[PDB]
């Protein structure tokens, strides 16, 4: 078997936050399809997978031309792991030499340009991942984590917690948007996080993640302006 | 000397962020005032002293009983440390025994009941620090570190990045609104942190801090509903 560039759109039709969020539409267009339209744009693919439970996703995605996997109830629940269904896809589509990219359609201004840049990041020799994130408002080194018994740790030193913030090395945050793996890397570690790790940064505003009514409001005024 | 249960809050004149902060006011009552009666209505302290280069800011803290400290020009500049600011005021008074509790102005929602129940996690044996923290709304473990420019580590490990958060410890970053430290120790370490450090766990909604006008008019309005 020949090595393919595949993307996996995960889009089941449960969503706990806001209400079917995969087909709410921003400007006209569904989530499901900016997140489809991206992968399109990008012309980084090979094929383009929408996994979903089935219904009126399954409906839109075949609309837009792209391939659909149908996902049983376990692995669409609240509680189903991304890398599982990333796994279920290409096993269903029978692919397992390539690059595998996930693209959630909870980033809906993550673009076709986006999907490009962080490509060319992506080391064939090396198969580190690319992921794409943005920088943290509250740096994590300033943190403390809770223990047993009411008490707490410092995430690194206590002193970290008083140090100037620019004398910390500087932090990023998986954005969501962008995860792009060797495909045989993928299935052997069964995860989406393979290193070397290389991070594909994004803006707080082109990073928006919809989970919320006023997300979704938000995202459609950055479109606009 | 006796042992004392010393509140420092200092408020000094010229912020650059919100002009004249300390003495604005929300609902009716300065942050001087709505912090100071915090601290009054806590019953956990001696004494109570606000250090301020400004007349106005010390006929307020005049005006509700407490102690002023006078702040010379160098301890309340721009860059001036809060650290320095509390040793100068423990020196101004002469006190080097007991407990030290910092009450920030800019955290005009942090009561006397709070106070309180911070207060009841100090241990007289151990003197370790208690401070006041909030929720991360993005989880500190899901990030990376810079490590040279172009290559960035996990914060703790990899598998982290993609764990369910609810299978994660839970994280808080300090809010500012409450420092509570023995005070022979807060002079020894000069530092606000001192193992083993303990957490007063409060809201986001409780932890506002009042850096812009749009802030002030948020936690009025908190006050309101
Ligand atoms: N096993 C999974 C996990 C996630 N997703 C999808 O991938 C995106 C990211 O999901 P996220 O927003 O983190 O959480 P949800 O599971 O969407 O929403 P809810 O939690 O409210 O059900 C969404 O488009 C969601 O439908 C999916 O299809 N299958
Ligand atoms: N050395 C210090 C540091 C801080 N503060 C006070 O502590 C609170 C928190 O500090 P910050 O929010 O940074 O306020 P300002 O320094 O007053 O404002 P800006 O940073 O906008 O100049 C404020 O009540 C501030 O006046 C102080 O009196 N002396
Ligand atoms: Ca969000
Ligand atoms: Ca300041
Ligand atoms: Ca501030």
């Amino acid at each position: 078997m020949e090595k393919q560039n595949i993307a996996v759109i995960l889009a089941r039709q449960n969503s706990k936050g806001l209400p079917l969020k995969n087909l709410r539409k921003m400007n006209g267009i569904s989530l499901l399809g900016h997140t489809i339209n991206a992968a399109i744009s990008s012309k980084c693919f090979d094929r383009i997978i929408v996994s979903t439970d089935g219904g009126l996703i399954a409906e839109e995605a075949k609309n837009f031309g792209v391939e659909v996997v149908l996902r049983p109830a376990e692995l669409a629940s609240d509680t189903a792991s991304s890398i599982s269904g990333v796994i279920h896809a290409l096993e269903t589509i029978g692919s397992n030499s390539g690059t595998v990219t996930l693209l959630q359609p909870t980033s809906p201004l993550r673009t076709g340009a986006h999907i490009r840049e962080a490509f060319s990041l992506f080391d064939e020799k090396i198969k580190g991942s690319v992921v794409s994130a943005c920088p943290m408002e509250h740096h994590p080194l300033k943190t403390l984590l809770q223990i047993n018994n009411g008490e707490y740790a410092p995430m690194r030193h206590l002193s970290d917690l008083e140090q100037p913030r620019q004398q910390l090395p500087q932090a990023f945050r998986p954005n969501g948007a962008i995860y792009i793996n060797d495909t045989a890397s993928l299935i052997a570690n069964n995860c989406f996080f393979i290193a070397p790790t290389k991070l594909y940064i994004m803006s707080h505003q082109d990073s928006i993640d919809i989970d919320t009514e006023l997300d979704l409001q938000q995202a459609e005024n950055i479109l606009n302006h």
